[PDB]
RNA sequence: GCGUAAAGGGCUCGCAGGCGGUUUCUUAAGUCUGAUGUGAAAGCCCCCGGCUCAACCGGGGAGGGUCAUUGGAAACUGGGGAACUUGAGUGCAGAAGAGGAGAGUGGAAUUCCACGUGUAGCGGUGAAAUGCGUAGAGAUGUGGAGGAACACCAGUGGCGAAGGCGACUCUCUGGUCUGUAACUGACGCUGAGGAGCGAAAGCGUGGGGAGCGAACAGGAUUAGAUACCCUGGUAGUCCACGCCGUAAACGAUGAGUGCUAAGUGUUAGGGGGUUUCCGCCCCUUAGUGCUGCAGCUAACGCAUUAAGCACUCCGCCUGGGGAGUACGGUCGCAAGACUGAAACUCAAAGGAAUUGACGGGGGCCCGCACAAGCGGUGGAGCAUGUGGUUUAAUUCGAAGCAACGCGAAGAACCUUACCAGGUCUUGACAUCCUCUGACAAUCCUAGAGAUAGGACGUCCCCUUCGGGGGCAGAGUGACAGGUGGUGCAUGGUUGUCGUCAGCUCGUGUCGUGAGAUGUUGGGUUAAGUCCCGCAACGAGCGCAACCCUUGAUCUUAGUUGCCAGCAUUCAGUUGGGCACUCUAAGGUGACUGCCGGUGACAAACCGGAGGAAGGUGGGGAUGACGUCAAAUCAUCAUGCCCCUUAUGACCUGGGCUACACACGUGCUACAAUGGACAGAACAAAGGGCAGCGAAACCGCGAGGUUAAGCCAAUCCCACAAAUCUGUUCUCAGUUCGGAUCGCAGUCUGCAACUCGACUGCGUGAAGCUGGAAUCGCUAGUAAUCGCGGAUCAGCAUGCCGCGGUGAAUACGU
């Protein structure tokens, strides 16, 4: 029986540590700061979706370099929101932290927006082969070497075995050099947890040196 | 409609009946048409009118007959007459056969008998036994008797209506086909009843009984053997005379006739092309076998021997069970045969084809699977888990591998869910409304404690008062809680099948379809790996490789690590040095690269050099769709149900550790390759600031004291142990082994009695290599000797890594 992260059985071999961090005489207060970072753009992205939430630890300053897909959805009304949870998670957390902004283009090379996108998507009534195929076209046809998404469990109510991994393309699934993006989330509709698992396989890049 | 689904009669001969070659004259009996009669009304239909329309009524029509009487046509069926010849028959000449009936004859072989020869077994089987044999068997030699069947020719050969028919000869007899073509001139085809034949089993009588052989006897195999097997053995098989009249009586296909692609056999003939011959070849019949066009079909398949295409006639079929049963008849000596229902009940039986599964079916292959060796387990004491029994509770979860040294990477209290007791009910944790306050702390008492009372105590960062802001308290319900139930509501996650090599799709084609094809065939590999053919062409996940480690180096770079090359000591320790070792970055190096071949050239495969390393170098990570409603609501989250002044919350003590018993995995032993000591030598790996702890002294001892050093390639843990050199024990429950249990200490903690370990003295169970059975193992492997670490105050014989000693075997499927 088989599995795998691929989102963590290709990082740190091609995928990059998406924890930045000195360590440490007090890995602990580095681990619950960044779970709890983790958990301050993750209550703060209700409607943002960021698709990433990199901390870096800069001597008694946080660096949350928060990634976003629309950038003023986070990024305030020019400065607004982003100083107030900003200066809140300083706040929040006891360090003064100038969390940076990003801009993520191309929602269908983002895992995590296009695939958790996709279940909210999908907790509005919306059918599993409506909610797959039309994520498959949107982020299935943004732009990629494969996306194969799946929603995998209740839906429809009884006898919940229910797998539709619908998705086509070539898929670096055990291709150790491959370095595909792939991360799950979890909808929470009326009948049950009914998640979703996708992931798109962008493109490797060809390992050379000087 | 009838080859396989229900349905071809077992087969023939025939009366009645049903159907019938071509020409020609008549006939109207059918066939068809015209005229009259009659088929009443009401009704159906068409066309109008009347009740406001409609239903309805009325009027006007139509249509309805093997209908009569009667007039025509003569094409077709028929009546009658004349004809003709291929149909069918006779003739003439050929050919052929296990066609039949009766009689006679012949061998090969078995049994039995008589006698010679000879000895101790013969026989049978999977292995044996029953049985036979010293009373002379088997075998072998000779001779005799009797029955039954005829080997070789012999063959999807021949003949027959079918069942069937085989040594050879004779009598009597039927039939088939060929050939011209003398005659006859449709004299034919089918045919319910009726008649007749019909394997083998049976049935009656009388013969015959050599082999075979139900029932029966014995022995074997099995738990059982009224069976399979073996040794015997009655009826029967054989004959003649009579009855039986069933079979998968099969080609599961009734008979007759006409037509419709082809090839290739094979008998029985004929014509012929040359051929004396012979022989080849064509044409031709008749019969029979294969291969196949059209066509048929549900598919398999049939296909000039149709299941095609049409005609004649007979028989059979109307879902299964009930049930070919009952009842009634006919026949039978019987046994039974023919004919042959029903009540109830069910929505399926059934035919073909596909996908998978199965197989004690076959084929090919692989893997510690088996074989080959090593070392175990199951025997002993002990450690842990499970079952069970107990309990107030012995918390819940896992139950074939995949449950059992599992969650547990740590149970004295906490853990903890479970028990007993004392407590509180917006509550231990959170948001919200109001409301006061900065909150709280610090001691005392009572209590074992949670708590309850005091005294001591607290009494803001920002406004210009309204504040803002957590904190705490209260009300106050919205709420909060559940390690409750549901892993058959679930997400997530994880095992195994298994690193085994498969698992699918787009397009195309086939096939009415499901499906298939690719993916199969040929090799080759560990591989659906690769190559080549292929009605397929492509791609996806898998395989591989990419990643890390591991043995070879280069280059960078030398500090705490290394010390050659110099001085230096107890000490790389210290001026010195960066050669070597080592450290982690970039690379390089191995990819069938190269050579000899093998091989259908290709794929791969055998062998060799060279190199540190050779045919995926060694190892790790990586686990395909799917299976098991497999594991988990108790890591977490989550649909529903249920509890809530208690299934919730707080505290003390207990339990999770109990104990007639069976297991599961390991430890330590049973011992001389050993046991005790003395001395010496060899590692690698990891951790260490809430920490490691040097040296010094103290204590046998476990450890205590203080304290340099180490935030660590420097210092500490640290000394490795198995191993080597001497003393000695000497075969025995012991100078082996070690529990149990007692006294006596240390360390950890709020506290070691249930319940931490270690040490001292004493004690010295059981064990002398462990049953049927079962396990892991392909070389630095098994096995074995030690070290470090996660949990963690303490708590390892587990778990995870680390190094040391260093094997045997793989014949083969």
């Amino acid at each position: 029986g088989q599995k795998v992260n691929p989102v963590g059985l290709r990082i740190g071999v091609i995928r990059d540590w998406e924890s930045k961090w000195y360590a440490g005489k007090d890995y602990a207060d580095f681990l619950h700061e960044d779970l709890k970072i983790r958990e301050y753009i993750s209550k703060r992205l209700s409607d943002a979706s960021v698709s990433k939430v990199e901390i870096e630890r800069a001597a008694n300053r946080v660096n949350i370099t928060i990634h976003t897909a629309k950038p003023g959805m986070v990024i305030g009304k020019g400065g607004s929101e982003v100083e107030a949870l900003r200066k809140a998670l300083n706040s929040l957390t006891g360090k003064r932290v100038h969390i940076n902004i990003l801009e993520i283009k191309r929602a269908d090379l983002d895992a995590q927006l296009v695939a958790d996108n996709i279940a909210r998507q999908l907790e509005n009534r919306v059918s599993f082969r409506r909610a797959q195929k039309q994520q498959i076209q949107r982020t299935m046809r943004a732009g990629a070497q494969g996306v194969k998404t799946m929603v995998s469990g209740r839906l429809g109510g009884a006898d919940i075995a229910r797998s539709e991994y619908y998705s086509e393309g070539t898929v670096p699934l055990h291709t150790l050099r491959a370095d595909i993006d792939y991360a799950t989330s979890e909808a929470d509709t009326t009948y049950g947890k009914l998640g979703v698992k996708v992931w798109i396989y962008r493109g490797e890049v060809l390992p050379t040196k000087k």
